[PDB]
Protein backbone atom coordinates (compact mmCIF):
# COMPACT_ATOMS: atom_id res chain seq x y z
CA UNK A 1 0.00 0.00 0.00
CA UNK A 2 1.20 3.65 0.23
CA UNK A 3 4.86 3.74 1.59
CA UNK A 4 4.69 -0.25 1.87
CA UNK A 5 6.27 -2.27 -0.57
CA UNK A 6 7.51 -5.71 -0.53
CA UNK A 7 11.28 -5.86 -1.25
CA UNK A 8 12.75 -5.01 -4.33
CA UNK A 9 12.96 -7.98 -7.18
CA UNK A 10 16.00 -6.29 -9.89
CA UNK A 11 14.41 -6.56 -13.17
CA UNK A 12 16.93 -4.49 -14.89
CA UNK A 13 18.16 -8.00 -17.06
CA UNK A 14 14.24 -8.73 -18.07
CA UNK A 15 14.14 -7.46 -21.40
CA UNK A 16 17.75 -9.19 -22.11
CA UNK A 17 16.28 -12.06 -21.10
CA UNK A 18 13.09 -12.24 -22.38
CA UNK A 19 15.19 -11.34 -26.03
CA UNK A 20 17.29 -14.68 -25.25
CA UNK A 21 14.17 -16.98 -24.50
CA UNK A 22 12.78 -15.31 -28.34
CA UNK A 23 15.28 -16.11 -30.20
CA UNK A 24 15.49 -19.74 -28.50
CA UNK A 25 11.85 -20.08 -29.64
CA UNK A 26 12.58 -18.70 -33.29
CA UNK A 27 15.07 -21.08 -33.93
CA UNK A 28 13.29 -24.13 -32.73
CA UNK A 29 12.37 -26.49 -35.84
CA UNK A 30 8.83 -26.53 -34.72
CA UNK A 31 8.69 -22.25 -34.71
CA UNK A 32 7.61 -22.56 -38.74
CA UNK A 33 3.99 -21.94 -37.65
CA UNK A 34 4.83 -19.12 -35.61
CA UNK A 35 7.71 -17.11 -37.36
CA UNK A 36 5.37 -14.79 -39.12
CA UNK A 37 1.63 -13.17 -39.05
CA UNK A 38 -0.84 -15.67 -40.74
CA UNK A 39 -2.04 -14.53 -43.99
CA UNK A 40 -5.16 -12.99 -43.11
CA UNK A 41 -6.36 -12.62 -46.92
CA UNK A 42 -4.77 -16.33 -47.79
CA UNK A 43 -6.30 -18.27 -44.78
CA UNK A 44 -10.14 -18.31 -44.72
CA UNK A 45 -11.81 -17.87 -41.19
CA UNK A 46 -8.69 -16.96 -39.49
CA UNK A 47 -9.73 -12.85 -39.32
CA UNK A 48 -12.94 -13.87 -37.66
CA UNK A 49 -12.09 -16.41 -35.67
CA UNK A 50 -9.15 -15.05 -33.86
CA UNK A 51 -9.85 -11.95 -32.73
CA UNK A 52 -6.10 -11.00 -31.50
CA UNK A 53 -3.30 -12.85 -33.95
CA UNK A 54 0.34 -12.69 -32.59
CA UNK A 55 3.25 -14.19 -33.76
CA UNK A 56 7.17 -14.30 -32.96
CA UNK A 57 7.88 -11.37 -35.14
CA UNK A 58 5.49 -9.32 -34.13
CA UNK A 59 6.28 -10.25 -30.28
CA UNK A 60 10.08 -9.33 -31.31
CA UNK A 61 9.13 -6.05 -33.03
CA UNK A 62 7.40 -5.04 -29.61
CA UNK A 63 9.68 -5.91 -27.33
CA UNK A 64 12.80 -4.15 -29.29
CA UNK A 65 10.10 -0.89 -29.32
CA UNK A 66 9.19 -1.00 -25.63
CA UNK A 67 5.68 -1.62 -26.03
CA UNK A 68 6.01 -4.21 -22.82
CA UNK A 69 5.28 -3.08 -19.91
CA UNK A 70 6.68 -6.04 -18.09
CA UNK A 71 7.97 -9.70 -18.81
CA UNK A 72 4.15 -10.82 -17.76
CA UNK A 73 2.59 -8.86 -20.61
CA UNK A 74 5.51 -10.25 -22.76
CA UNK A 75 4.56 -14.05 -21.53
CA UNK A 76 0.65 -13.15 -22.22
CA UNK A 77 1.85 -12.83 -26.01
CA UNK A 78 4.04 -15.23 -26.30
CA UNK A 79 1.05 -17.64 -24.67
CA UNK A 80 -1.16 -16.11 -27.12
CA UNK A 81 0.59 -17.06 -29.87
CA UNK A 82 -0.04 -20.92 -28.98
CA UNK A 83 -3.80 -20.40 -27.88
CA UNK A 84 -4.54 -19.39 -30.82
CA UNK A 85 -3.27 -22.21 -33.01
CA UNK A 86 -5.06 -24.02 -30.76
CA UNK A 87 -8.12 -22.88 -31.64
CA UNK A 88 -7.88 -23.08 -34.78
CA UNK A 89 -6.01 -26.31 -35.58
CA UNK A 90 -6.87 -29.67 -34.65
CA UNK A 91 -4.80 -31.26 -32.09
CA UNK A 92 -3.68 -34.33 -34.77
CA UNK A 93 -1.89 -31.82 -37.03
CA UNK A 94 1.58 -30.54 -37.82
CA UNK A 95 0.79 -27.27 -36.65
CA UNK A 96 -1.58 -27.98 -33.67
CA UNK A 97 1.41 -30.96 -31.94
CA UNK A 98 4.08 -27.69 -33.29
CA UNK A 99 1.96 -25.49 -30.58
CA UNK A 100 1.56 -27.91 -27.61
CA UNK A 101 5.89 -28.73 -28.48
CA UNK A 102 6.92 -24.94 -28.36
CA UNK A 103 4.14 -24.15 -25.73
CA UNK A 104 6.12 -26.82 -23.29
CA UNK A 105 9.31 -25.70 -24.46
CA UNK A 106 8.57 -21.89 -23.59
CA UNK A 107 7.35 -22.55 -20.24
CA UNK A 108 10.31 -24.74 -19.24
CA UNK A 109 12.45 -21.98 -20.18
CA UNK A 110 10.21 -19.28 -18.27
CA UNK A 111 10.57 -21.07 -15.26
CA UNK A 112 13.95 -21.48 -15.34
CA UNK A 113 15.30 -17.93 -16.18
CA UNK A 114 12.63 -16.35 -13.89
CA UNK A 115 10.96 -18.73 -11.22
Amino acid sequence: SMSVKKPKRDDSKDLALCSMILTEMETHEDAWPFLLPVNLKLVPGYKKVIKKPMDFSTIREKLSSGQYPNLETFALDVRLVFDNCETFNEDDSDIGRAGHNMRKYFEKKWTDTFK
